[PDB]
């Protein structure tokens, strides 16, 4: 028995998850069969919190649910309908937990864009027709905070396309204060932002294709504009258009185009904002306090902190979020050090200078939790391995007092940890993601004792002893004075004296990491397990978590180094023994599809065939926030030269050497079908034959059940034939 | 040496044409190297009419030219830009032939939609921004006849999309009177006609794809509306909004949706109109005279003629044009007889009845010319062969006096004749199109003597003796009580004892003819000549020129019989000895790609693989005027059942048996990319793998140089591999 295509497509061998939501410092919620329980971390006793059959007679399939922090109500999400990556619209109902009743009066309206409880109690903020509405009690009418909401144009409390995708990574553009006093929120004006237009074909029943219009700023176009507002939730008369206090931006930002690039409450009346210049090498953090007499908000110029880089852009993808101390007069934040690595800096609100509380030739991944005693963070420090993630705690009173809480718990099975903390960090869950099978455990902060095994994946482990699994080799090579890391999926019973066909798996994007220690069951699995193909990945220049030395290498020169290094990576895998060098392939999605595409066009004659899924083909076509962060503006004064020098269309000729499969979803809002339509065009003009495949009404995911299957099947056939 | 792909793609062996424009009863114009001459048919003397170098210093490449009937001016078309099938826009200049001067005053403006001389003299009618303009003299200002012209909405003197394509087959919707007194013209209101919208990608330079919007009535939608107008060209004050006399329609037509479906001047003041009901089984011809006292036009109810069919629709694609006698009180017209064949009927203006002046089991193709002595017509009567076209003359005073003027002139080389007549029919050109090489000859009507050989294609004939050409077998088979014709391109040295792979070439549309006697040098040529593949065609039910018995068979049941008969055809070619029955393919464009598609989806297991280019996939998606002419309205009262039963989507499942290559131009206005996007979708839902290929910014012709090459190359590889 082997790991076949269908094993992968039909999810034959499921990985197990343990999904819990902390509701207190010592309690969380689990979902079981169809039941919601609640486990106690201190005792281990659990009690049915809601019973599976409670909504057999609801009449609607329940997509998701939310429980008000004070446990008084449960929010029922249904009639879900996806939009973009994180955005969607739904109907909502509120069920009363104290009683046993579905609230009928003053319900949350159909087509609601976003919804959220206050961090405390059961206040509701909800965006609907682009406008904000508040409900202090589930059964009472709602206070319409905004009136300016207009479709495709004004966004109140929700992001527009570009902010959703490239900045915040959610639909929601609002933010409760810790006790739920204030509702901070952002506003987006798409007024002069140009529309991307594309057909949507719908059911065969639909006689005329719908044209879809989306405010989308391509590289160097008119951006959306943003204002920020804070509202008081308490002072709300049922006969008063409620008063929203606009916090304006710093004037160092108001000189040109800017983006609001972070929002973090510090205390009950202190809120921190972070602003980014359109040229994204210079950032600023305001700290804004409440003038109780005025009702205004005051951002002291003395409390501002500047973040900037000389070597490139600011942040990994944006400037990091801050982690404030209970009182809120000092904060911790991840920044590049002088050597260019990403470590934690301790800041005093009024002191421009900070002090680095971690150091080394590694990078802090993220600050996970902060107490009066400790700061919890993830880094790749253990064994100088960047593919690995571990939980550490550092003594706030003694910065030389660092203990790894996860390194030693299972060195062979576990090297990729994520963490979930209880309120105020009494307990933590550790999720291990590889290189062995996923391992989920509970832990108490107090003494760092391993309470229990929540999931071991024994169930799966049993099935996998029956199946001929491939192995995963993670190593490095040395190119210049640097080690660059790579990973390989080796077919089961890998004989290093034979010659194998190799498929270079490509992403290669600024701050990518395709070489890590995670356990995966994907298509690559199948390709090694069954077709005895080596699927390799490699993190060349531009990849992240290895200091700005490597990451910023790609700066202002996209589609150059990261592309060259992937070709180089092939060369070196051939210098090892096991690679048939007349059957080397390359594939990629999105950025990786672009890189896959630049490679096939490089003339390097290293690769027989490649597949490009939803590739970017020319940077000018991609959105501004992402493109410019890397390439600045496409104008002869700024960077137009490297824009025009980095296209796939320019390399159209060299595809005469290779066999190319090009695949794009026609309803892709993210990388537009445009990009592939320009590619297919170029090739045709210079007479290169190739393979194409469009996916009707698919997006950037090609993620619908049928399509996902179809595309992956189709690509197999292609690689099979290409390799014979 | 063989006929390779490149031979075809790079036009290696050119067929020769002889293109002449009659300017008188005895003189025509020829174009040579770069010169315009004029030949005299009577003497044979020719004189340079315009010299090649006359416009070396013009500064613009001249796309086309027109010479005023009175030889006084030449119209120079340049900055040509194609729109749809017949429509385009251009700049114009007028060069004075009497003098030697390019007119500078009051020029014809850039972006002109259409332009035409009066049949006599040198009046100009020209449509520009949808409005009509007249110039009686090239140098004087122009009288703006219409003011109602609005883009995409009101069409003055030009057709909109659906009329252009499906009705008239030109851009122009105006009509001079014989001496150039009147300018009859049509008007089109697209006001509630729905828009087809589709992207256009342009040069890679273009950052946001252009959306293209076109008033296109899909089957059963809101149609454009039409009004008709006649103007007097003489009474034109340079300070008078000129008066256009609206001729309204008959009231048997005004009860519902109608189309103007023909316009033919009878005399200097008698004009004939033909109106068609939206349900296209009932037509009417008005005959409208000029009330000199009134300045109005009068369509006597006593002069109306009704044309209708019980077995289906009226006409081959529309009701025929009439041919009036010099005085204009009687006309000749081609209609179905009682047996259902298309012959000539002699009509008196006031008598409802006509008399058939031809009869038999064959069809009159068209009335070519009419004198006071004779009527010239083309028919397929010779040898009971429908694939063949011949020129006959019938004695107007004696209907039993018919002589074929072309049958016997070269029986072996020539069976497909077209004709070009001089003014009042003193001389005629015969174009022979096959089965041998094209042969162009000059003839005098008077005695029917063959004056000279204008082109013999000897030049080509020489090259083709060096090359291994395939042969062409035209035969029939008997299916029911009927003979259905087929044709076959046999590889060179065709050994009927061997087993050959066969490609069924498919069109199959209502009134199609793929089986004829014409000499072609296309892709099929290469496929037989080089890949020893038999390329067959077959004219099953629904095909034309074989009476309404066969043509109307397909009525109201599209995607049924014509599809079935093609499968049948295969069966029969296998019952002959020469066909490998494990390597039978099928291909088709437009209608033929739909039929290719319905077949591969029929489950008949006869065909290994097929290619569908720009196929219709569901009839509701195609335009009204074509679809309904065959299928009526798509409503449960009328025909919705056969609409829904005839889709390619419905046969998605069976494609599992075959290998399918689906090809569509993204910028196709005619058969929308929609149609293939619905097809590719269906297949993906039921899990059928297939092959796809889109062509960025190509139209329904995929006719751009590069693309034409690319597609035909791509299709070769597919057939090659499919046949091994
Ligand atoms: N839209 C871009 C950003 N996608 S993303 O929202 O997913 N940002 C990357 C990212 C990865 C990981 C994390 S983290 N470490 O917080 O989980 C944040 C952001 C990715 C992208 C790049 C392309 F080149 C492209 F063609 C399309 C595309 F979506």
């Amino acid at each position: 028995k082997t790991y076949t295509l269908t094993d992968y497509l039909k999810n034959t061998y499921r990985l197990k998850l343990y999904s819990l939501r902390w509701i207190s410092d010592h309690e969380y919620l689990y979902k079981q069969e169809n039941n919601i329980l609640v486990f106690n971390a201190e005792y281990g006793n659990s009690s049915v919190f809601l019973e599976n059959s409670t909504f057999d007679e609801f009449g609607h399939s329940i997509n998701d649910y939310s429980i008000s922090p004070d446990g008084q109500f449960i929010l029922l999400e249904y009639n879900y309908v996806k939009q973009w990556r994180h955005s969607y619209t739904a109907s909502y109902d509120i069920y009363d937990l104290n009683k046993r009743q579905l609230i009928t009066e003053e319900r949350i309206p159909n087509n609601t864009q976003w919804v959220t409880w206050s961090p405390v109690g059961h206040k509701l903020a909800y965006v609907w027709n682009n406008d904000i509405y508040v409900k202090i009690e589930p059964n009472l009418p709602s206070y319409r905070i905004t009136w300016t909401g207009k479709e495709d144009i004004i966004y109140n409390g929700i992001t527009d396309w570009v902010y959703e995708e490239e900045v915040f990574s959610a639909y929601s553009a609002l933010w409760w204060s810790p006790n739920g006093t204030f509702l901070a929120y952002a506003q987006f004006n798409d007024t002069e932002v140009p529309l991307i237009e594309y057909s949507f074909y719908s059911d065969e029943s639909l006689q005329y294709p719908k044209t879809v219009r989306v405010p989308y700023p391509k590289a160097g176009a008119v951006n959306p504009t943003v204002k920020f507002f804070v509202v008081n939730t308490d002072s709300l008369s049922s006969v008063t258009n409620a008063t929203s206090i606009q916090i304006t931006a710093p004037a160092s930002m108001l000189i040109g185009d800017h983006y609001l690039c972070d929002v973090t409450w510090a205390t009950q009346e202190r809120i921190s904002l972070q602003w980014l210049r359109r040229i994204q090498n210079y950032s600023v953090m305001d700290i804004c306090d409440y003038d109780e007499s005025s009702g205004r908000w005051n951002c002291l110029v003395a409390r501002q902190h500047i973040e900037m880089s000389t070597t490139g852009w600011v942040g990994r993808f944006r400037p990091s979020e801050p982690h404030f101390t209970l009182d809120g007069n000092s904060f911790y934040k991840i920044i590049s050090n002088e050597e260019g690595y990403r470590h934690i800096c301790y800041f005093q609100i009024d002191k421009k200078d900070c002090t680095f509380i971690t150091k080394g030739t590694w990078e802090v991944i993220g600050i996970e939790a902060l107490t009066s005693d400790y700061l919890y963070y993830i880094s790749n420090e253990y064994k100088g391995m960047p593919g690995g993630r571990n939980l550490y705690k550092i003594q706030l009173s003694d910065y030389t007092k660092v203990t790894c809480l996860s390194c030693e718990l299972n060195p062979e099975r576990c090297q990729y940890y994520s963490v979930s903390f209880s309120k105020e960090a009494k307990y933590y869950q550790l999720r291990c993601s590889g290189p062995g099978l996923p391992l989920y455990t509970l832990h108490s902060s107090v003494n760092d004792k391993g309470l229990r095994v929540l999931e071991d994946n024994s169930a799966l482990d049993k099935m996998l002893q029956n199946v001929q699994m491939p192995s995963k080799k993670l190593d490095f090579i040395i190119l210049n004075e640097t080690k660059f890391w790579y990973q390989m999926i080796l077919p089961p019973h890998f004989d290093k004296s034979k010659k194998y066909p190799l498929l270079l798996d490509v992403y290669a994007g600024p701050c990518s990491q395709k070489a890590d220690t995670v356990f995966r069951l994907n298509w690559a699995t199948y390709l090694a397990s069954t077709e005895n193909i080596i699927v390799a990945s490699f993190d060349g220049r531009g990849s992240g978590y290895q200091g700005d030395k490597i990451m910023h290498a790609i700066n202002r020169r996209l589609g150059t180094f990261e592309v060259e290094d992937q070709i180089e990576a092939a060369r070196q895998f051939s210098k090892m023994g096991f690679v048939d060098n007349k059957r080397i392939a390359i594939w990629g999605w999105s950025y990786g599809g672009y890189v896959t595409s630049m490679v096939l066009g490089s003339g390097s004659g290293v690769f027989k065939c490649g597949i490009a899924v939803a590739p970017v083909s020319r940077w000018e076509y991609y959105d501004s926030v992402y493109t410019e962060r890397y390439m600045g503006l496409p104008t002869p004064e700024d960077n137009l030269d490297h824009y025009r020098n980095s296209t796939v269309m320019s390399r159209a000729e060299n595809f005469k050497q290779v066999e190319y499969l090009l695949i794009h979803g026609t309803a892709d809002d993210n990388v537009h079908f445009q990009q592939s339509a320009q590619i297919s065009k170029a090739l045709v003009d210079v007479g290169v034959d190739f393979q194409a495949m469009w996916y009707t009404d698919e997006d950037h995911g090609i993620a619908s059940s049928t399509a996902h299957q179809h595309i992956y099947t189709h690509m197999s056939h292609f690689i099979k034939q290409c390799f014979s």
